[PDB]
């Protein structure tokens, strides 16, 4: 079939404001969008992904943990993940160390991509076009807090987390690997795949 542009696939299959967080994300490190496009590709699905972890999950009354999936939740109701990633450096940090003077959790070295008020932890998140142990052993030896829990997902379903530790229930992840599942087939309809699997 015709090749497309993955300028095209990115402003056509994600959310206008995952786009804008992602070229200003590239800007802030440096990478233009329009040349680094399987990278552009990538930063909007990992946001989306963090974006989708979140999504839904509250703290109740009592103070347990619940799903709330319709667009009204009660006005008591407290969101049970920070979001890190998708802020600029500044703020990132802002909001880390917020939570870390707060939480008494400890300060990591780089910026995580959530906190979990669960399970009192912050938490990397990884999308990967290869093997997930591979992804799994690479950020764990960068950050080493070992604290910070690390729960990747790759297209094709597999996931590897921490301690063999989930996070979250089954729907969740399958929302999130559906997802996935859904952006490597349309950018394998408009034969863009194999060269960003390749890329990463
Ligand atoms: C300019 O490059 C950027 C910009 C913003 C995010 C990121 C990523 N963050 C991750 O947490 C992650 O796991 C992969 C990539 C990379
Ligand atoms: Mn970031
Ligand atoms: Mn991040
Ligand atoms: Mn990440």
């Amino acid at each position: 079939g015709p090749l497309g542009s993955m300028e095209d696939f990115v402003r056509q299959c994600f959310n206008p404001m995952i786009v804008e967080l992602a070229e200003k994300a590239m800007k802030e490190y440096g990478e233009d969008p329009k040349i680094e496009t399987n990278k552009f590709a990538a930063i909007c699905t990992h946001l989306e992904v963090c974006f989708m972890y979140s999504d839904f999950h509250f703290i109740d009354e009592r103070g347990e943990s619940i799903i709330v999936e319709s667009g009204d939740p009660n006005a008591l109701l407290k969101h049970r993940f920070e979001i890190i990633e998708g802020r600029d450096r500044i703020m990132a940090w802002t909001v880390v160390n917020s939570i870390c003077n707060t939480t008494g959790v400890e300060k990591p070295k780089f910026l995580p991509d959530l906190y979990d008020y669960k399970e009192n932890r912050f938490i990397e998140i990884g999308v990967t076009r290869r093997e997930v142990h591979i992804y799994y052993l690479e950020k764990a030896n960068k950050i080493k807090s070992e604290k910070t829990h690390i729960h990747i997902f790759s297209f094709t379903g597999e996931e590897m987390a921490t301690k063999a530790d989930y996070t979250l229930d089954e729907e969740s992840r399958a929302r999130i690997k559906t997802r996935l599942f859904t952006i490597r087939q349309e950018m394998a309809s408009r034969s863009l795949w194999d060269s960003f699997r390749q890329s990463e």
